[PDB]
């Protein structure tokens, strides 16, 4: 059978597809999303068209207010993209959180992040798909820090204390499934200060007032999640999926992963082959074994396996069985 | 069977769904280019969102070093575009609304007072709520950059794309799939987006570097080609329009106040002579399988959208219903 380990567009749960097949709703989707994550009533939830990239502009356009600076954490590619886009609207104060721990790539803990007092908000990316770096720490800054975070590749994989954030956004294409949809969770008191020239389609206050198909699909994905035991159940399953894959990579001298354990992503697992010359055959033999889209991003090279909610444990097992046999044959 | 006359979100063609029922992306653009005969000096962008985004996207990409643009107001969507443009420039408003033979009309293009300092000219060729269409082919000088919101009529007729600077259309109306917006832009207009234009709205960035609505559109474009293309579609829409307007005009019971020359072939608003019967018309038509005919809250009355996907059998069921309703309530 075929398993697709692509980071985006990512796979759709086996059942959602089937349900989609046999049934061929509206407002329920949002309620289900609020229920799944236990979103407090003081948070507005917006469903807008477009990918997550839009919010690289959306956040500064809605939250700078009359301020001209904002704190941005750089710990990888998407965080750096957010920063490049923010320069159009403010002078971001860049917090370089990249460090080496035990010879591997890691990220400084939040208490060491140097925030500036004039910052309009703080922005960070809890999961970098290309780098395989995750920041799982729950934010706990004072009530004067407005925390904004890009949860595109990890929303719905673990419980989340939404109350600790100002804005949480996520393109639906990675961990939810349907492409073309973006979710924005926004603390209500932050509404009302969008730049006068912010396009209406990006204005949180305007959208807060006044339905695709990706909406329907997501609706089914939320029901499926609830039926699986929700975000707590998904967290358990993802924890085992990650352990199985990282376990195989670490017990082999043939496969390598250079990210500190505390910052290892549970959704995107990049790895290299010790003998780099075998990359071609690895991609050819894996592809010819039902294991799709493993080539790492051009920027980094190597291999990358995305194991989102939709990816079952059987899919990860097939990948690991293949890696072991391949090392057995080329090692 | 059920026929849905909603202006947006709109109906999908029967075959596209059956084809879709079982079970790629790059052909979609080539098929769109071919349907409309888009010249090679135009870029075609497929992006997310509805057409509303372009109310901002056009001025953000085309103002350049100018601070004004000419905007034609002959309806609701044209007025909304103007309202959004005030965020980026001082629009020079051309009031094209006139009365002809006692009915709502639009001033011919040669009477549009253009400004020399304008970065472009914007107009809406088909107003869904007002049922007003401006079918005239633009033929302004080469110093006029014409931009237009074709959301509600794209693909319903042949179009001389070479006469425009930018043509944009949300797909939710005449193509079907919500979530997709198509922008056709003459390549020489690229490269002057405002430095603060968000990247998702920047034509130059989108051009430099896929959804499901993308796949559906591909099916719709293939379906259109199999029907004989835009020329065929135009012919069928003409007949659908003639039937609906014909029945409305031949009755004293139903009224439409739009001048013949500006009658939309896609959005047909109408009132009942005795408007107290509005509730009953909606309940009985809904019960007869004729859905979403309620005219927009503002204008009131009734409105039937008859896009490419709406077959003539649907228009005929609507008219047979209108005729029987007059028999029973007239
Ligand atoms: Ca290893
Ligand atoms: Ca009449």
């Amino acid at each position: 059978q075929v398993f697709n380990f692509s980071s985006g567009p990512a796979m759709l749960p086996a059942e959602v597809l089937k349900l989609a097949q046999q049934e061929l709703v509206a407002e329920e989707a949002e309620q289900d999303f609020r229920d799944l994550l236990n979103i407090p009533s003081n948070y507005k939830v917006l469903f807008c068209h477009g990918g997550g990239r839009g919010q690289f502009a959306g956040v500064p356009l809605n939250l700078l207010g009359d301020k001209t600076t904002a704190d941005y954490v750089d710990a990888g590619y998407w965080a750096a993209s957010a920063i490049k886009e923010a320069k159009k609207y403010c002078a971001p104060q860049i917090i370089d959180a990249k460090i080496t721990v035990d010879g591997k790539r890691a990220v400084k803990p939040m208490r060491e992040w140097q925030l500036s007092d004039n910052a309009a908000y703080l922005h960070y990316c809890p999961n970098e798909t290309i780098d395989g770096i995750a920041i799982d720490e729950t934010p706990d800054f004072g009530p004067e820090v407005v925390v904004t975070a890009d949860f595109s590749s990890t929303i719905l994989s673990a419980p989340l204390d939404v109350s600790r954030y100002g804005v949480i956004y996520a393109g639906a294409q990675k961990n939810i499934g349907p492409a073309g949809l973006t979710l924005v969770i926004v603390r209500e008191d932050l509404l009302g200060k969008a730049h006068e020239s912010c396009p209406s389609i990006l204005d949180y206050t305007v959208l807060n007032d006044n339905p695709t198909f990706a909406w329907y699909l997501s609706g089914l994905v939320f029901k499926w999640l609830k039926a699986q035991g929700g975000v707590a159940a998904m967290h358990k399953i993802n924890q085992q999926k990650a352990e199985l894959l990282y376990g195989v990579i670490d017990n082999s001298d043939f496969y390598r992963n250079d990210v500190a354990q505390a910052n290892r992503s549970r959704m995107n697992v990049p790895f290299q082959l010790a003998d780099n010359t075998l990359d071609k055959v690895f991609l050819e033999e894996s592809f010819a074994a039902g294991l799709h889209a493993l080539k790492g991003h051009r920027v980094v090279g190597g291999m990358r396996a995305s194991i989102y909610n939709a990816m079952p444990i059987e899919g990860v097992k097939a990948l690991t069985d293949f890696m072991i046999d391949f090392e057995r044959r080329h090692g």
